[PDB]
């Protein structure tokens, strides 16, 4: 049951899609039975929902997990600490991190500290077939992650949304019910690079927006 898979707040928030989450478990088992693989590891698929729902203050949305074996870890854009070199998307994120915040380059690609601090690193689709980008689109995850985003937007708490998966016209309606939701626009993605992403100041703007809504800023600093 959801209560065993995710954090208590998320289990309640995702109750309307509990049957669909069970169906995705069936889908993944059927993939292995059919001789196909999936990433991330089963134990990491729902990892973004293992950090507390009530404490989320920034939503960073991606589209699909990394398709390269050993990259996807269940937090959008993150990689395991032993992964090197970083994927291009993450290298671009880190360049912006250094430019926006003035911090040196991180030691590795693990974004766990952001998750701990209330940054929800959510992909719209939570699995992928290795080496086959975007291969699990339309398999059932979109309803689950829509429920998640709508539940976040309905909280009385502040939220800043950062849209790094394009798809803004799909996502913005999900964030509309919100009373204390600010969406960063425009919506370059990390691979936009110098055609809008670099200089987008997503981290410092998120903090400016949070503080303007009466919330504490995120400490973005990575080790
Ligand atoms: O959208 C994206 C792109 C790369 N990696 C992710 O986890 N999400
Ligand atoms: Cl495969
Ligand atoms: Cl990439």
């Amino acid at each position: 049951p959801l209560s065993e898979l995710v954090e208590r707040g998320w289990a309640a928030a995702l109750e309307p899609v509990a049957d669909q989450v069970a169906h995705m478990g069936q889908f993944l088992r059927a993939e292995i039975a059919a001789g196909r693989r999936y990433l991330p590891a089963g134990s990491n698929v729902l990892r973004a929902f293992t950090f507390p729902f009530d404490n989320v203050r920034v939503l960073i949305v991606g589209q699909d997990p990394y398709p390269t074996p050993g990259h996807a870890v269940g937090l959008s854009f993150s990689v395991a600490p032993d992964v090197r070199p970083w994927p291009r998307s993450l290298a671009n994120i880190f360049d912006e991190y250094t430019a926006d915040l003035g911090y040196p380059l991180p030691s590795n690609g693990d974004l766990t500290p952001w998750a701990q601090r209330g940054v929800l690193l959510l992909n719209r689709v939570l699995t992928v077939r290795p080496s086959n980008p975007a291969s699990h689109r339309g398999k059932g995850w979109e309803a689950v992650t829509e429920c998640a985003i709508r539940a976040l937007a309905a909280r009385a708490a502040p939220l800043v949304a950062i849209l790094w998966g394009r798809d803004a016209s799909t996502l913005k309606p999900m964030l509309a019910a919100g009373n204390c939701v600010a969406i960063e626009s425009p919506h370059p993605s990390p691979l936009s690079a110098s055609r809008g992403f670099f200089g987008s100041r997503p981290f410092s703007r998120a903090n400016e927006l949070l503080v303007g809504m009466g919330a504490e800023p995120i400490d973005w600093r990575l080790p």
